Parts: structure tokens; C-alpha cells; sequence
């Protein structure tokens, strides 16, 4: 039984930036997202005991400077009952651009400054629950760095900004898993 | 030509984690590192101006936690005199472990006890200048955490530690620049 | 492509603005713009953050000689503007500078300039306000000490603003900017 | 035997314009210069005691203007076995030199001089303990203003130790230092 | 695997006299010394877990009086990858006078006032990093006295002295693992 890796973010932003770290720092594979309603997310990864735990620090340190990180824990050998009851997985580039608002008009507002700005494509938005709403935007990383930095300005005067970040290099394992706009296939 | 991109760390570790984390934070090459004597490093990337701009502020928050952070610059468009006449790249996976210490004696009992807490090779070690040495262990990822815990905790009761830090998966680039046992 | 601007109060302070752009990135000086009044915008475009870095390093070197008033970076300019506004999208010897809110003492700063070593005056530039910018051109060792000895003789007659010199001008700046040197 | 003459300086820089003034002073030989690690560099002059000392004291006036001298002293007849067992030598365009203790600092003033004016970076410089110096040749006033743009621009960077020009150094400086023009 | 003992001291001086006092207390061999830069220096002697934990104990105590000791241990059974990767000694007479100086120019002047005083024979002088530098002269025992004390009143007018010190009768061992200009 691999290990098991969660990190959970009251935010989207802080998850995908979560997700990003984990397999960056050691090898795991990110087998998806749970969302629990309320803008409630946790992200999954799954592995070596060794590298979850190394995976499971290095995305909390990298997630505390976006959003607001719920819990964070590392189950070493998880029962074989978890993984047939629970969606963990085992159950038998370019560049990144997100606004998160907890309301639908600011994320429209911060959508449309984006693609005004720079020469980025607005792939879709998340919604996470609980009136959370993400705008994710792909494109280069000087472009993406330009938009989301005048999408969140002209966001600010409409509605309530939760995070903004910006991921230069998305691993290809994250791109897999998570509905960013650049899923081969 | 390319971008510019420099970290300077007084401390071997230190500039092996931001050069680990600048190819890991966005498309840039790491052409090697330069070492200027008295414990003083500089790893040297290169690619466009965003891309080098965006991992140069990624490497240095990395480089702040382990080591003693020297200088952080981005050169957008070196001349060509500067890329012929300075070794810059542009002239016409294991597990790691590292532990440095200002001192001889204290870098060779770290090594000891790196190399009894669990299975892990000792490739050997750098030496920075100044006193400044470090001692570089690979293998796996459960063995490299456990060997590094093990032999900073022997090398604080003998000499100057500098800075421990362990990276889970380096980089394909990293090994590639960097003598870190694991070149090609 | 995207867009670069620096306005100055001064002519002098542009040339070195927009010197020290096209020397930072790369980015292409399409011009200059001269809204009267002694004010001068410097334009270059190029890709987004080409034109950031450069925009900021020639802000940095316009500070050490000219007011500078604005500064700002458009990253993805509407179509419908580069078609109504003059910025460059519409379908080396030394140089040295003496800028003076007065035509006497500009004239005075010219002649204390060819005197002190072998330079050529290439004419001067009006950029509104009474402000004017005596432009000479020479060798590096010529045109350091004509200005110096023409600032001298300048601070005794009128009101100086700026005084400055470009050792090795971009190729680039010449061409775009009425320096006495366009091919 | 022949004289000794001696000047030790915590900076590449010092130890080169030490050098110059010797050789330029009275009728002595630069046999080279001996590098004893963490930025301590040594100049070695052989010759007359009359040459030796007027050299030596000539050397030390003009070594203090740009870094730190460490010691300075004179040996009017070294021993047989001085000569023996120690590397003591028995058995033009401009200079414009920037050192700093770091070699970002190094890169950025060394880009910052060959943009300035029209010089060549003929490499760098490494005496140990992080000092590192920055070689570029030309004639005597774009060198002049490249140091001057270069020191600029690397203050904002690192630690700048010591910064110096040459106009015209002498033959036997650059036959034994390597500063790009050595036959 | 042999027992490792290393002393480190921070002036070429220190490391002589801690070296030639281990090979005198206990019955241990002095593999070499280990150059790390900066000033710093590492005596390696081998030999059983008892002799060298005697001998190292011998050694600080001497060194103590003469320059920096920085780091001081004893690895009882240390690794074999720790003998393979580091230069540690496992891989598969007349008096002495010595002056260490922070200057070059301090140490020649001291080398030139110590064979002028008595009769002494220079062999050559050690540059241990960070500028320092070390004279070494050999003779008799009461020639090397006099030398001594002639070259340090002399090269304290000139630069910064560090430690000066004389041994009458250094051990055989000694002259054969350390450049003191009687190596067979």
C-alpha cells in the first residue's frame, strides 16, 4: 500500500499551489482533488512514505503564502478499507494564471482585465462552493504576470479577492489531474 | 544572446538548493557554477528574460532558508563581450544529502554518521574554500532523510555547521552541472 | 508587440532614457514624441518583458540627469491605438549635451564646447518652454571635457538644467533620434 | 646579490596600481607577483637599493589612494638562501580594473563598462576569499567613463572594493601581470 | 578498519606541533595533512581507538599554545565508505623553526632575518590559504633558537604575526609525512 499525502485549502488557489509543490519536491503522483463544498479543497498525492512526507512539507510552506491552509497530514500505510470507501486514487509547458473571488461578477471583472491585458487564454473557472469562484488563465509567464497582476487591481474595486498566484512552470503531473485548461487529451 | 541569471551563497548547500529550485521554478538552464574562494558559490542560469527573472525569485526564498544568501541580479541582455571573455554557458533520480560545516573535522564525523544511519553513498565532498566543506550523500529517499538527522546531530558536538538540507528528487539539470555523484 | 514610455522635462534626460533601454533588453526605439512645453516622451516596444526590464532601466538612468514625469508600461496595446497615435506601428561617435532654459545660455555653452576641444555641433533642439539642448558630437575624450568646460561657461549666463554625456550612444538611438548621426 | 622591494595589499586592484608606480619611479624590475589566497596579493620588484627604494616608497603613496595596504618594506641585500627557497625572481593602452568581493557584483560592472563605451573585457581576475577583478583595456577616456558607469551600477549589486584606472602603464607591468596584453 | 584522529587548527604552526605531539604519546602514524583553505589545516593520524584517543588528547593539549585549535575528535571504527571517498590514509634528525604570518611580505622578511642570525638552512615556506603563510627553517637546536627569536622581532615591524614556535627534535614520522625539507 502506497502512502498518502492531503493538503487542504479553504481556496482553490492555495490547492493548485499546494499541488504544484508536492510533486515538484519528491516523486508522487497527484491523483486528484476532493471538493467538500464551502470552498473547502484538499488535494490528494500519493507515493513513498519518504516522499509523501517530504511532498506533504514542501507544498505547506508554498501554500501558507496564497491561501488559508485548513489541515495537512501524512497517513503512512493507509487501511485497505480507506482506499476501497474513499476517492484516493487507488480505489481497485505554460505558464499558470489564477484569481480566485468569493463572488461570480468579481472573477467575470478579473476574466475579462486578463484577456485585455495580455496574451493569455481564459481556459474556464472552478467553482469550489460556497460562492468561491477561480479564474484560471494560460499563456506565457511574462504575459500571464502582466494580466493577473491588472485583473486583480481591476477586481479589487467590484469584489472580495481571496488569492492570486501565478505558476511560471506547471509540472506535467499537475496539468493531468487538475482542470487547468491543458489536459493531453 | 540568452538571459542572465546569478545566486551567490556563502555556503555549497545553499546554492544547490536555489539552483535546484530556479530549473524546477521555470524553463532555464543551469550552465554550472562558478566558486570564487573563502566559501563563496555562484550558480550561473540562462533563457529569456521572464522565465530567468521568474526562477531568480523562486531560488533566492529557497536559498534564505538554508543558506546565507550573498547577491541576487538578472542581466536581460549581457553584451557579447561579457559571454566570451566569462565562463557564463555562452562562449562561441536519487535522492540528496548535504551537510556543511566550516571545518575538516567536523565535515568527516557528519560523513560517518551519514553513512551508519542508513544506506546511502558517499560520492565524496566539495571543497569551497575558506574552511568551508560539504559532504554529499545519495540513495534513497526513506535513507537520505534519515542519514542527514543522524550525522548534523554528530557534527554540531565537534565543529561549525553551516547548513543542512536534503532534496527529495533534484533535478535532471542539477546532476547534469553539478558534481553530485550522479553525472552522466 | 508591447509599449514603452518615459516622459522627461528635459531633452537630455530622454536621450539617456531611452540610451539605456535599448542597451538593457531588446526593444526598438520607434521615435520620440514633443508634447511642447519642454516635455519629451521617449517610445520603444518589444515583447512584454523585454520592454518591462528596459522600461525600469532607463528610468533608473534618467533620474540621475532630467525630471522625470512619467513612466509606464502598456503590455497589450488595442489595435485601434497604434492606428491613431504615433507609436511606430501604424499601418558611433560620442554625444554630448547641454540643455538650458534659455537661448543665450545655450548659445554660450555651444561656443565654450567647440573651443574647449574638437567637437562639431550638430544643431540644437526645441522642445517647447523655452527650454533648448545644445547637441555636440566627437570623439570620447573631446566631448568630456567640451561640456565640462561648457557647463562652466554656461552656469554664468543662464538657467542650466541638465548636462550629460553618452560615451558610446546605441546604434539605435542615433537613427531614431536627430543626433547628427542617421544614416 | 640584488635588492628587494615588497608590497602586499588586500586587493587586486592596489597591488597593480603598486606596481605601476614602481616600475614608473626609478630603474627596477617587476619579476611578477605571488598570490597567497582570501584576496592577499604580493608585488615583487628586484634592482639597485637606490632604484628598490625610491620605487618602494613611490609605490606605497599612490597603492593607498584605491585598496588596503597591508605591509610595504625593502631588503637591501637578500641571503643566498632568501633566493634560493622563495619565488622572489632569482635562482601601451589603458587599464581600467573594478574588484569586488563577490562575483555578481564582478559580472554586473563588468556588463556596465563594455555597454558605457567602447572597451574590451579581457577577463577577470580571481586572488581567493571572494575578490574577484574585472579587466577591461581601451584608450584613456572611454576606460575612464566605463570604470565610472561600471562602479554605478555594481554598488546596487555587491561590495565594491576598489576601483582604479591606468592611462598608460608601463611595459613591464604587462609583461608580468596578465591584463590582456601580455607578448 | 583502523582507528582516525584529526586535529584542526587554523595556522600551519598549530597543526606541526599537534602532529609531532600524537606520534610521541601514542604509537600512531601521521597518514598526512588535509588543506581546506582559509588558513585551515587538518592533522590525520591512524592507529588503534586507544592510542589515538591518547594521542588526540596529547595533541589539542600541545596545540593550545600555539595558534587556533578549531576542531578536535576520534572516530573509533569509522566506515568504509568514509575511508574510500575521503583522503584519510585508507584507500585502495635536525631541529625545526617555524614563523606563520597573515602577509607575504611579513614572512620574507622573516625568513631573511632568521638565516642571517645563525646557522640555519631555509627549506621553503607553506601557503596554507587566506594569506597565510608559514617560513620553515632546520639546524641545530640551538641554532633554530636563535634563529627564532631573531625573525619573529623582526617580522613583527612588518606585518602580522601568528605563531611561532620550535621543536628540538621532531619525530621521524613527522619529517616523512609533512614537507619540512627532510623528507627520505
Amino acid at each position: 500500500a502506497d502512502a498518502l499525502g492531503m493538503i487542504e485549502v479553504r481556496g482553490f488557489v492555495g490547492m493548485v499551489e499546494a499541488a504544484d509543490a508536492m510533486v515538484k519536491a519528491a516523486k508522487v503522483e497527484l491523483i486528484g482533488y476532493e471538493k467538500t463544498g464551502g470552498g473547502y479543497v484538499t488535494a490528494v498525492v500519493r507515493g513513498d512514505v519518504a516522499a509523501v512526507k517530504a511532498a506533504t512539507e514542501a507544498g505547506q510552506r508554498a501554500a501558507e503564502r496564497v491561501g488559508e491552509v485548513v489541515a495537512v497530514h501524512v497517513i503512512p500505510r493507509p487501511h485497505v478499507n480507506v482506499d476501497a470507501a474513499l476517492p484516493l486514487g487507488r480505489t481497485p509547458a505554460d505558464a499558470l494564471g489564477m484569481i480566485e473571488v468569493r463572488g461570480f461578477v468579481g472573477m467575470v471583472e478579473a476574466a475579462d482585465a486578463m484577456v485585455k491585458a495580455a496574451k493569455v487564454e481564459l481556459i474556464g473557472y472552478e467553482k469550489t462552493g460556497g460562492g468561491y469562484v477561480t479564474a484560471v488563465v494560460r499563456g506565457d509567464v511574462a504575459a500571464v504576470k502582466a494580466a493577473t497582476e491588472a485583473g486583480q487591481r481591476a477586481a479589487e474595486r467590484v469584489g472580495e479577492v481571496v488569492a492570486v498566484h501565478v505558476i511560471p512552470r506547471p509540472h506535467v503531473n499537475v496539468d493531468a489531474a487538475l482542470p487547468l485548461g491543458r489536459t493531453p487529451g
